């Protein structure tokens, strides 16, 4: 019974979301994905201010699993480069947990 | 006094917006945060389930904590809520401050 | 040489306050990127009666080096001086984003 973490990335729409949840649940590498449409980026790129619609992923996962997920995320993204940060958990519900740690096999 | 953010799931912001005004009234909770419209997905028995959800986000200080996590378990239907807690390094003084003139 | 990340959550009122929020904090390079989530309701007691209040939650991304540059910008700015704003720790992850995030504010 596994320490949890809390893994933020980006995606452009929900339909790339969705398919990326989809796909790292699969593989059981995250548990549950919580997908938060409606989102906007902004950030400077080559001198100029950007504005993008994004929908924001809140992945939850186990530490024994962290560098995997962020391997298989950094792996889909169209550039290899996703804009991926790792929350730590200094609890959980331990029943959750439990279900959580289950989940991963 | 040391704050927490503490994230929680909700079934509808029906439910969600009940159980808010039940942790501040009980003052375990300084700010209930709620955003709905979120869409979970997670394995049930080997099928990929799609839901949609709201995301709830807490904030609480240290001493307050078990209290909250507590009342939210003790209030989920089958007693497992979708409960984690962040740790908090740093913020607004007043604002802390405020956080903690709850209690 | 990559400096550690951090996680800066701000509340704004409506999309075109948190919008020239954020126009402002990047142009000063005090973050690198701010993401701005809309469709949240706070709940909290106030002079002490029960307020429930629409919000654009902002999500900051910046260096442990410009965390307390942009914590004062972000308080000078707000109407009362009390902005609801909190620190979060990043312990990892991704090398490039990291690197970019670094070279965005020198
Ligand atoms: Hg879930
Ligand atoms: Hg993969
Ligand atoms: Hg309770
Ligand atoms: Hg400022």
């Amino acid at each position: 019974n596994t320490a949890s973490v809390v893994v933020l990335c980006t995606a452009p729409d929900e339909a790339t979301a969705q398919d990326l949840a989809a796909k790292v649940l699969a593989e059981k590498l995250a548990a549950c994905a919580t997908l938060i449409p409606g989102a906007t980026s902004l950030y400077y790129w080559e001198g100029k201010l950007e504005q993008e619609y994004e929908v924001q992923m809140i992945l939850k996962t186990t530490v024994s699993h962290q560098q995997a997920l962020l391997e298989c995320l950094k792996s889909h993204h169209p550039y290899q480069t996703p804009e991926l940060l790792v929350l730590p958990v200094t609890h959980g519900d331990t029943d959750y947990l439990s279900w959580l740690n289950a989940s991963l096999r």
